[PDB]
């Protein structure tokens, strides 16, 4: 699926603060919250991060719980499109943000750090599952604002499996919340898509038989 085709997106690099220097008190806590949560992690917590996590209609398991059987990806085929291009759009602006603070991961500052998810080469902050993660929350609690907190709380689940994972440092969980925030706003901004997004709220409070 295709991005919006977005004129000015936002560099993230601008919007985000630094990682901790690897010497700072900042980067010890960081490092202390991943192998606290390395400690503490049990086998059913650990076998239900791994479960694989498809991409293409990732909005209808992020919140099929929250919302009915109504909030059916087959049923709604505008609310499935919007998600999966405004997810090229996340990843868009996500690529070069890694690359660009080039942060190494929990795994590379010490090997004490035994990931369970499938370990990346650097390029740990931001975290783009964080990002996306309170990206879907952001937009679904403007289309459904009557669960705004089950939705920002589901995203915060999927924002520290990451950590008990030992993928991410809280920092990245940190940096993804903000650019969530910085792409939500940029992609909102674009008439056309705020179109799209107005056709989106019809079809989902419709399918959910929700008013206004």
């Amino acid at each position: 699926a295709a991005p919006y085709p977005l004129a000015h997106p936002p560099r993230l690099a601008d919007y985000l603060p630094p990682p901790p220097a690897a010497d700072s008190a900042a980067a010890v806590a960081d490092l202390g919250a991943v192998l606290e949560a390395q400690r503490l992690r049990t086998p059913e917590q650990v076998r239900r991060v791994r479960a694989h996590d498809q991409w293409e209609d990732n909005v209808f398991p992020f919140a099929g719980d929250l919302l009915g059987a109504s909030f059916d990806k087959e049923r709604l085929p505008l609310t499935r499109s919007f998600f999966n291009r405004a997810q090229e759009n996340l990843v868009e602006v996500l690529m070069p943000a890694k690359k660009h603070f080039a942060r190494p991961r929990p795994y590379e500052v010490t090997p004490k750090v035994k990931p369970v998810l499938p370990p990346p080469e650097g390029e740990s902050y931001p975290s783009g599952h964080t990002m996306d993660s309170y990206f879907k929350a952001s937009l679904l609690s403007m289309l459904v604002p009557e669960h705004h907190d089950a939705f920002f709380a589901r995203a915060e689940e999927h924002a520290q499996s990451r950590v008990l994972a030992g993928v991410h440092f809280p920092s990245d969980l940190e940096g993804g919340q903000t650019a969530a925030a910085a792409l939500v706003a940029s992609l909102l901004a674009d008439p056309a898509v705020a179109a799209d997004f107005a056709a989106v709220r019809e079809e989902l409070r419709g399918a959910l038989g929700l008013p206004k």
